[PDB]
């Protein structure tokens, strides 16, 4: 659930240009995967959350010379 | 680093009776992984602290019906 699920995740920011892993937190209780990313451009941050709302559950959302993303997952 | 690390700590959870991970937060820019360890004595939560140290660099401390413990792993 956690492990698994990281490698997914990590294959999807490895695969998108314009993407890196700032944070990443995990609560065991709400099995939830709460992860920030930074982004060269608003293009690429959709290039990601539409990819990782094909493999989970969700839209990325926020956003903060600097551009962030908020992918909170639920398994 | 991380998803390497994740598995070693994992397997060292999964060894160690009396304790479950809580929380995980990883700080790409300090590569520094924080885990928050939920623990049924004392002697368990040693029991973890010693063989995190025997893969890793560090003990875990803090502590807070209710034993917590906190291994920040650098790399």
């Amino acid at each position: 659930a956690l492990i698994s699920r990281l490698g997914a995740l990590q294959q999807i920011i490895d695969d998108t240009p314009g993407i890196r892993l700032r944070t990443l937190s995990f609560d065991a209780a709400r099995n939830a995967l709460q992860l920030e990313i930074s982004a060269v451009s608003s293009q690429a941050l959709e290039q990601f959350s539409q990819r990782a709302r094909a493999r989970f559950r969700v839209q990325t959302g926020e956003m903060k010379d600097g551009i962030e993303g908020r992918l909170t997952l639920e398994g």
